[PDB]
């Protein structure tokens, strides 16, 4: 406890990262966060249209072999931490 309060500030930490490693071309750390989170939850965005402007932009960060066209089969990062936690 508080399962919510930590879910809360992990999405909190995962989008401040996303924002940086796709922002920055030199955010080492928050490039290494978002590629774990990515490989780790099977997700590239914390919804719909982070997850094209990543794929876009830096699709190294999204699970490896991926395309333009995975976003639709794949729940976003942020469904995918709320479940962790809602389970």
């Amino acid at each position: 406890v508080n399962k919510d309060q930590i879910a809360k500030d992990v999405k909190q930490f995962y989008d401040q990262a996303l924002q940086q490693a796709v922002m920055d071309d030199d955010a080492n750390n928050a490039k290494a966060v978002v590629k774990t989170f990515h490989e780790t939850l099977n997700c590239c965005g914390s919804n719909a249209l982070t997850t094209l402007t990543t794929t876009i932009l830096r699709n190294s960060l999204c699970p490896s072999g991926g395309n333009i066209l995975t976003p639709l089969l794949q729940q976003d990062c942020h469904q995918k931490i709320d479940e962790l936690f809602s389970g």
